[PDB]
DNA sequence: ATATGTATACCCG
DNA sequence: TCGGGTATACATA
């Protein structure tokens, strides 16, 4: 069975992504994997680099369709 | 009073995020405002699939809460 | 159940 | 009591 995950926004900043054409269906799972891969409980850190690279695969589904988007 | 935004996934990386310590509330919306503002060219990262062991050589991206984005 | 989603009762802290 | 979160009932396509 699938798991319905809900972030009760209306305050944070969710409406925008969906306001354009993508709530979190593919967003969440995408961001999660990145937050998952990196997952390293910590704090006090700055940034200054880009994040590219691709590695898509056809077998599951990944139905993330919106603003002319597609898998990596 | 708050907007329920939910992605009916399960293991689409979603579960991992909350599985570590954050039911995407701040992550999604954080990610949202970013993909919301940028709304063009997402940001990913993949060096090594965790593996328990880490290293951390420099700075790349910040997350807060209890996850962060280190290099490894 | 159709998935994805909202709405709401219950749920986890 | 709910912060939010998810599940299920229900809503929609």
């Amino acid at each position: 069975m699938k798991q319905r995950i809900t972030v009760t926004v209306d305050s944070d900043s969710y409406q925008l992504l969906k306001a354009y054409d993508v709530n979190i269906s593919g967003l969440v799972s995408t961001t999660m994997q990145n937050e998952a891969r990196r997952l390293r409980a910590e704090r006090w850190k700055v940034e200054n680099q880009e994040g590219m690279v691709e590695v898509a695969r056809f077998i599951e589904m990944n139905g993330s369709f919106a603003d002319e988007n597609k898998d990596w």
